[PDB]
């Protein structure tokens, strides 16, 4: 249950062949990522290094989006999709918004059949976010929706992350890390490179 949510979550999106920013920063409109969004989102991946074509693929860039309250009940974002010819929720769910929503989601907040999903059609695309857990820690208020894959592990996240990974297991208690799907939150960095808190201790 949630009241209200945060300014800003952080999406890990998965680069595949053949995704660059310009389709990413399309598929991730929002009130922060407009039209031309390049600085905005690589503001908040100063680490990331290119290659000669862009994003390098099989690595991870971190998109910010306002994390609101989704009907009292959860925290979340809705983006807005619309299909083309062969769409379906597996394509969307799957490439296009690299698992960070669910076939399940789409079938949800969405009013067409599921299985014959028209083209040029608008797509509620539900993504979940997190503004932190007081009970787990007070230090960080910003945090990655960051989907599982086959490779991942909580040792190389966490090292990746700069954090123990006892922490990361207490954001997530009931997954396992290294089971290749779902979504977990891992506290992320500001522009700057910190851990923004979850409450400011910056002086007005
Ligand atoms: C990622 O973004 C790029 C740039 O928008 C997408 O490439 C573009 O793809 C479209 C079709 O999906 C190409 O369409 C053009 O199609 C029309 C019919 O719609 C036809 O008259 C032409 O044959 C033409 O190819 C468009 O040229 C192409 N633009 C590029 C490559 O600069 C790409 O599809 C996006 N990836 C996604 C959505 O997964
Ligand atoms: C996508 O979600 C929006 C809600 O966020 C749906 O829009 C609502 O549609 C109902 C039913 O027609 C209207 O009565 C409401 O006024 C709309 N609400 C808002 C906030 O716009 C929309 O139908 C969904 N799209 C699909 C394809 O199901
Ligand atoms: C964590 O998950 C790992 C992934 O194994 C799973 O194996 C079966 C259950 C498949 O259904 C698929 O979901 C996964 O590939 C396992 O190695 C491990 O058993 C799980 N638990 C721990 C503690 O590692």
């Amino acid at each position: 249950k949630c009241v209200k949510g945060c300014d800003v979550a952080l999406a890990s999106y998965y680069i595949i062949p053949s995704i660059q920013l310009r389709n990413i920063s399309n598929f991730m409109q929002s009130k922060i990522v407009l039209t031309n969004s390049f600085d905005v989102i690589m503001s908040y991946n100063r680490d990331v290094v290119f290659d000669k074509s862009g994003l390098i693929s099989y690595t991870r860039i971190n998109v910010p989006f306002p994390c609101e309250c989704i009907g009292g009940e959860f925290l979340g974002h809705v983006f807005e999709y619309t299909t083309k010819e062969g769409d379906d929720y597996d394509l969307i769910a799957n490439t296009y918004y690299a698992s960070l929503t669910t076939v399940e989601l789409l079938k949800k907040f969405n009013s067409y059949d599921p299985n014959h999903i028209p083209v040029k059609a608008k797509i509620n695309v539900t993504v979940i976010c997190s503004c932190g857990n007081s009970q787990i820690s007070k230090d960080y208020g910003l945090f990655v929706t960051y989907p599982l894959r086959s490779d991942d592990t909580l040792a190389k996240i966490a090292t990746k992350a700069g954090l123990d990974e006892g922490l990361i297991q207490n954001f997530n208690q009931d997954a396992n890390f290294s089971i290749g799907s779902g979504i977990v939150f891992i506290p992320g960095r500001d522009q700057n490179g910190h851990f923004f808190p979850l409450y400011s201790r910056t002086g007005i």
